[PDB]
């Protein structure tokens, strides 16, 4: 019996550092944010801290860049638009652009 899955490429891009980090993520369809940002790690070149939450993990550092008083990591899908869902949370679909962006409230 046979059994399938799909690699899709999802682009991690982060517009909040100089210099901006931009690069095409292959993971397994069903992958979680938190997955890309594993894989994105294993390539080199990027890196990242969480810290947990009773809603799940949370980034906390991006890049070397933690989040100050009254800032926080907001996951984005390109253009300009919110993900209400965590970073354990989010399925990335093939092609989509995930942005991290530092902002503060």
């Amino acid at each position: 019996h046979m059994q399938t899955q799909e690699i899709i490429s999802v682009t991690l891009q982060v517009l909040s550092l100089l210099p901006p980090y931009r690069q095409s993520i292959s993971v397994l369809a069903g992958s979680t944010v938190e997955d890309v940002l594993k894989k994105a790690h294993e390539l080199g070149g990027f890196t990242y801290e969480t810290q947990a939450s009773l809603s799940g993990p949370y980034l906390t550092s991006v890049m070397g860049k933690a989040a100050g008083e009254r800032e926080f990591w907001q996951l984005l899908r390109d253009p300009n638009t919110p993900l209400l869902q965590g970073i354990a949370d989010y399925r990335p679909k093939d092609g989509e652009t995930i942005e991290l962006r530092l902002v503060s409230w």
